[PDB]
């Protein structure tokens, strides 16, 4: 079965570009990654650093969790990220996305033994 760990980085990471992300970006993504299956997952962000690196935060520096718990990290640096956001025109099953790049510092909240990003939060 897929653990809260994997889910993230199914969900999150796209170490695979530094962020040349196309216009096409999101909407291939969104899809094969799996956010499209059951309805449109409005929104999501991608980092494109390595695993290392988005893991490393769960070390850095601790912040305030939207939800209120005490978890979350924001990271020492900014990284490469891109936004996905569902466009007005969207339509479930075809779902459509507007693509932003942005260097940016991410918030995650993490758990376990190890610990790990299980959860993004924001980017600031
Ligand atoms: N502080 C937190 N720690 C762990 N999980 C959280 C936290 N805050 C929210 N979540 C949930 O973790 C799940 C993963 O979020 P996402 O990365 O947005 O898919 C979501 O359902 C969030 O509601």
């Amino acid at each position: 079965k897929e653990t809260a760990a994997a889910k993230f980085e199914r969900q999150h990471m796209d170490s695979s570009t530094s962020a040349a992300s196309s216009s096409n970006y999101c909407n291939q993504m969104m899809k094969s990654r799996n956010l499209t299956k059951d309805r449109c997952k409005p929104v999501n962000t991608f980092v494109h650093e390595s695993l290392a690196d988005v893991q490393a935060v769960c070390s850095q520096k601790n912040v305030a969790c939207k939800n209120g718990q005490t978890n979350c990290y924001q990271s020492y640096s900014t990284m490469s990220i891109t936004d996905c956001r569902e466009t007005g025109s969207s339509k479930y099953p075809n779902c459509a996305y507007k693509t932003t790049q942005a260097n940016k510092h991410i918030i995650v909240a993490c758990e376990g033994n190890p610990y790990v990003p299980v959860h993004f939060d924001a980017s600031v």
